């Protein structure tokens, strides 16, 4: 007795607690990150960020704006968050621009606040066409400004040309030397290019990236 309208009372109650939910998630999601964003752990240490977590999403329009460019470098922002020593990238959008750009990080922000979904400003993209992931000396003074200015923030580079070729970095604060040597993983170079890379190759290095799918993201 009763019976089917208490089926229906129960779906309604698990949708109306769902709703609560995501809510709650994104309130609470929100106020720690507000939170890290006021104790800012790495103003102190220079080698605070380690790990970068790239959504498959980001990650496929990042590939297909890069591949749109051709021999051309193309650029653009990223969205996400930080998580301790690890940066997130949820998100991103091609570009083109100063309001232009600010307008759509806006947007993002907005349309990912309706699914319940916390993300900000956290990097830009750019791509070295057929040449590797690294910063040139452009970027190395850029990324310096962005560690200044746009902070917590992270540079992204893609080589679409050639396996999955994408660095995440983190420049050095001017003045600062970091301890012994670094050369990681093996990249070939042109020769054309190979002074810029070593003139400023010490200045930044390279957070652990990896890769992960997101539900929202399974579209
Ligand atoms: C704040 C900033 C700092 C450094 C760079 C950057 N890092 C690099 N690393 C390797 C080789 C080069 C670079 C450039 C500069 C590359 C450029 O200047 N261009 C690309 C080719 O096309 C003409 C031109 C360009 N300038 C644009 C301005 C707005 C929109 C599209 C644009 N393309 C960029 C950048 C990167 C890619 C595209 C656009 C801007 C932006
Ligand atoms: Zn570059």
């Amino acid at each position: 007795s009763g019976s089917g309208m208490a089926q229906k009372t129960w779906e309604l109650a698990n949708n109306m607690q769902e709703a609560q939910s995501i809510d709650e998630i994104y309130k609470y999601d929100k106020k720690q990150q507000q939170e890290i964003l006021a104790a800012k752990p790495w103003t102190k240490d220079h080698h605070y960020f380690k790990y970068c977590k790239i959504s498959a999403l980001a990650l496929l329009k990042m590939v297909m704006h890069a591949r749109s460019g051709g021999n051309l470098e193309v650029m653009g922002l990223m969205l996400g968050k930080v998580d301790g020593e690890t940066m997130i990238i949820m998100d991103s959008f091609a570009l083109p621009a100063q309001a232009a750009a600010y307008e759509y990080m806006a947007a993002y922000i907005e349309n990912a606040k309706q699914v319940g979904r916390l993300e900000n400003a956290i990097g830009w993209y750019h791509s070295h066409p057929g040449y590797g992931c690294w910063l040139s000396g452009i970027d190395v003074s850029t990324q310096m400004l962005n560690q200044q200015f746009q902070e917590p923030f992270v540079a992204v580079v893609i080589d679409p040309t050639r396996k999955v070729n994408l660095g995440a970095f983190r420049t050095y604060p001017k003045g600062y030397k970091p301890p012994d040597e670094g050369p990681s993983e093996y990249q070939t170079i042109p020769l054309n290019k190979i002074e810029d890379f070593g003139v400023h190759c010490k200045q930044y290095y390279a957070l652990e990236v990896s890769y992960f799918k997101s539900s929202l993201d399974r579209k």
